């Protein structure tokens, strides 16, 4: 199932469709809309249903009397496979069996709900490419959907757009005859496998959603005046995408590397991990790390987590491998009394091992978000190998939540910019918090996104939640909350406007 999560339903609703539609093990997943970053996962049990919190502050999704989660489809994955595992305050087994699939197509990417055939017919003239496709409402027939479908070669009568009717009778969907389908995603779903044919022998391939969130840069303002209402539903259905990136972890999973993940569940793809070579041959497993490689699709980027106290050295062993010259953290040390971090890096003018690495910490630089430390690293016995590492350690992000205002952020990003694209091959660009997903997500999306403006100038595309979809391939919940994704929106047209008043 990719249709367990239901955005627009309340408690008692769910409640209902659990007791009339479910059996003992099904569930649901669905937001709170009254409050920032909370969810509850709604399961049957013995002829009842039990609702169980799971809060997301922009760290990770915390399952209340379970784990930490990187998103809610690992999540559903991960207890789907291990009963006995999801308990109740007072111990008892919830299991989870039976996803209770939605039918609201608001989350899917093909829905436009309210729009004309002459609308829809520019939009897919002008953005649209052979089997690009769309469901909307009907105009002419309450209550009916029309899909809207381009067909062609790449103005001149080699494409057309065609129209075909969805009727709605009694909550079943068809396009006018043989199979009744009880959501519209199930109809798109079985004619993209078997698509319509014409008379005439023209084939309606439903290759591609039309894309709605691309836009001109120079366009910024506009969206986000747009969006500040409709961000909650360009969230959800970015969102509703994390089920085709449930990537093998197996490497994260295995004994030897439990300890060295600050959250067992919260695991690097093996795909795009770090993997350490030139490890201790004493150190049965030594190629681990709880980090990937992010390469947009002009730096790439390491996104990591916070070091354990047992990992500080991997830590280091990474750094000197990719020959990484520039690190990011953003977090304290400790934030609301738990370590979030452990120092890996020397009191200022001081010299420490960390294996076979040395560290020695020449100067640090205090400005107001953030403090840079400069490091030298080095091999012990190869005085040959030392490098500069900058660290730029940003400070004073809220313990919840995101930032009021953009500016210190993108002043870092800038500057941590600069420091990279003056080091002849440095390689990427670390970058850290305490999970390495939210607050390293979103420190990520902002620079690849205003590394296109840079380069671009103000005329240039962007695509928000492309991009993030893009980095959520490459680790797991890359961008934790629809605060983060709002963020990224300020910080993205901060940096535009900014550029703009430059040539005033
Ligand atoms: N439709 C989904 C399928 C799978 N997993 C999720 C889905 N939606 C999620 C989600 O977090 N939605 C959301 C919306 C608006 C604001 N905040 C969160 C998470």
């Amino acid at each position: 199932s990719r249709r367990w999560f239901h955005p627009n339903i309340t408690g008692v609703e769910a409640e209902n469709l659990l007791l009339t539609r479910g059996v003992d093990g099904s569930f649901l997943a669905r937001p709170s809309k009254s409050n920032p970053g909370d969810f509850t996962l709604s399961v049957r049990r013995n002829g009842a249903v039990t609702h169980i919190k799971i809060q997301n502050t922009g760290d990770y999704y915390d399952l209340y009397g379970g784990e930490k989660f990187a998103t809610l489809a690992e999540l559903v994955q991960y207890y789907m496979e291990h009963h006995g595992q999801l308990k109740e305050k007072n111990g008892d087994v919830i299991e989870l069996k039976y996803p209770l699939n939605c039918a609201d197509p608001t989350s899917e990417r093909w829905f436009h709900g309210h729009l004309s055939g002459k609308e829809a017919e520019k939009l897919l003239t002008e953005k649209g490419k052979h089997g690009s496709f769309l469901v909307r409402e009907s105009q002419s027939h309450p209550g009916d959907f029309v899909l809207s479908v381009r067909t062609g070669d790449d103005n001149d009568g080699k494409s057309k757009v065609t129209h075909v009717m969805i009727r709605c009778q009694e909550l079943k969907y068809d396009v006018g005859g043989g199979e009744r389908f009880d959501s519209l995603t199930d109809l798109v779903e079985h004619y993209k496998k078997n698509p319509m044919v014409e008379t005439l022998g023209t084939v309606l391939q439903l290759k591609q959603p039309l894309n709605t969130t691309r836009i001109n840069a120079a366009e910024i303002e506009s969206r986000v005046r747009e969006l500040s209402k409709g961000f909650w539903e360009e969230f959800e259905t970015l969102q509703q995408q994390e089920c085709k990136l449930l990537y093998s972890r197996k490497e994260g999973q295995r004994q030897e590397n439990k300890n060295k993940n600050r959250y067992k569940n919260i695991l690097p793809f093996d795909h795009t991990r770090v993997v350490l070579h030139d490890g201790d041959p004493n150190e049965p497993v030594s190629d681990y790390i709880n980090a990937n490689i992010i390469m947009p699709e002009k730096k790439s980027y390491i996104a990591t987590q916070g070091c354990l106290q047992n990992t500080v050295n991997d830590f280091w062993r990474m750094v000197f491998q990719e020959n990484s010259r520039v690190i990011v953290m953003t977090t304290k040390e400790v934030e609301r009394g738990k370590s979030k971090c452990v120092k890996y890096w020397p009191d200022e003018y001081a010299l420490k091992e960390y294996g076979v690495m040395r560290v020695r910490n020449v100067k640090e630089s205090a400005a107001h978000d953030y403090t840079l430390r400069e490091l030298k690293l080095s091999k012990v016995g190869q005085g040959n190998t030392e490098r500069t590492v900058w660290q730029y350690h940003f400070r004073t992000w809220p313990d919840h939540g995101v930032p009021s205002d953009p500016g210190g952020v993108l002043d870092f990003l800038e500057e941590v910019h600069h420091k990279q694209e003056s080091i002849m091959d440095a390689g990427p660009v670390v970058v850290h918090c305490s999970a390495g997903i939210g607050r390293t997500g979103t420190f990520i999306v902002i620079d690849i996104l205003i590394d296109i403006i840079r380069e671009k100038g103000v005329d240039c595309d962007i695509d928000v939640p492309k991009t993030i979809q893009m980095v959520r391939s490459q680790r797991s919940g890359m961008v934790q909350t629809e605060a983060q994704y709002r963020f990224i929106y300020m910080a993205v047209q901060h940096y535009i406007e900014t550029l703009q008043r430059r040539l005033e």
